[PDB]
């Protein structure tokens, strides 16, 4: 069935108020048959997410293969590509209260990749 879709990197700028999840792939998790924007036939992922409770939260992704970027902020569905390092989305808050519940589900050549979570900035921070 379903694998869950990889976190890459996370940070947060305390200057800012800023905080992001960064999900996609790497070396030991690259599945056969997908190529990014650098490639000569970049992957589509038709991917559909659902938001709950969203205050100061947006995901970030490449629309097209030229990596026009896509933002997204409520419950839809998209098409999205792959970064040249095999980035899928980036998931950013915003401000001291920011948070997100989300559920992402993205499919690519015949395989389904899950996420539920939750981000704020206060636990991505790290402070108590
Ligand atoms: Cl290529």
């Amino acid at each position: 069935q379903a694998r869950e879709l990889p976190l890459l990197k996370h940070g947060y700028s305390k200057k800012n108020m800023t905080a992001y999840n960064m999900f996609g792939f790497c070396c030991d998790n690259t599945p056969s048959g997908i190529f990014n924007i650098m490639d000569k036939k970049p992957t589509e992922f038709l991917v559909n997410i659902y938001v709950g409770d969203n205050q100061g939260c947006k995901f970030i992704y490449a629309a097209d293969t030229k990596g026009k970027q896509g933002e997204i902020t409520q419950t839809g569905s998209f098409t999205a590509y792959l970064s040249g390092r095999n980035e899928l989305l980036k998931l950013e808050c915003k401000g001291k209260d920011s948070n997100i519940d989300y559920k992402v589900i993205a499919y690519a050549n015949a395989i389904e990749y899950d996420r539920v979570g939750n981000l704020s900035y206060l636990v991505e921070s790290g402070g108590l």
